[PDB]
């Protein structure tokens, strides 16, 4: 009807995660659909996963496009500010057990959000990057593993 869309780029918006299921996306999201005017917002999954995009339509009558634009690039900025990640492969032989523990170990850390280490110790977390720095995250697992 009268609804418009604008779509932009993720990594413009979010640089530097992983994939496009990093919870970033959706903080990006569910803060998006928080906003007056926005009708829907949504992820455009791409094949190439960094070709990926947020589609958000908005009703022109409530705001206008600069406006919805602004809001959207500028939630993002905030949002990649914020948040940090590292994905690194540790040193080490892991096992659905051994890789649990040092799980629970990155997790309760001062800064850690979320964290998934896997078989062969590939570790996924994400921080807060006001409380914590990637380098404190290496040192904290240099006990045991390291980069």
């Amino acid at each position: 009807n009268a609804t418009e869309k604008l779509r932009l780029d993720i990594p413009v918006l979010l640089p530097g995660l992983p994939d496009s299921s990093d919870p970033c996306v959706e903080r990006l999201l569910s803060e998006l659909r928080g906003k007056e005017g926005v009708e829907a917002a949504h992820i455009k999954t791409a094949n190439v996963d960094s070709d990926s995009q947020i589609c958000v339509h908005y009703d022109p009558a409530a705001i206008s496009l600069a406006r919805i634009r602004e809001l959207v690039t500028s939630t993002g900025a905030v949002i990649s500010s914020r948040f940090g990640h590292v994905l690194w492969q540790l040193k080490g032989v892991w096992h659905e057990r051994r890789a649990r523990t040092v799980a629970s170990q990155l997790r309760a850390l001062p800064g850690v959000i979320e964290a998934e280490v896997s078989a062969s110790g590939i570790a996924r977390v994400e921080f807060d990057n006001d409380r914590i720095s990637a380098a404190g995250i290496e040192q904290a697992l240099s006990k045991r593993g390291l980069a």
